[PDB]
């Protein structure tokens, strides 16, 4: 695959990981309270 | 073990995910170039 | 509430594993260049 | 170099494999808590 298609895949993985970080941060806040 | 210590671990995992999300965004930029 | 929390973490864990597989596949392809 | 990017993607994949297992471990802890 061209580098552009690679970049496209990585940006979708990046936003999924960011979403999952927010999910864990929210759970962590719950548990720490 | 304390529940706060679990919450702390989840905070750390979330940190790795925020960091990885940024790293992938950066790499995607690099490849877009 | 710990049972629902456990279930959420398992959901996220599966998602991270799947994303790891995806990145490894992408890494293989870029390394073959 | 595309080799350096590939190596970095393999490393981010490792972080994700590791996090996935950590979350599964924490989920188990919470389930028996
Ligand atoms: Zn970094
Ligand atoms: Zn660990």
């Amino acid at each position: 695959m061209k580098l552009k298609q690679v970049a496209d895949k990585l940006e979708e993985v990046a936003s999924k990981l960011y979403h999952n970080a927010n999910e864990l941060a929210r759970v962590a806040k719950l548990l720490g309270e």
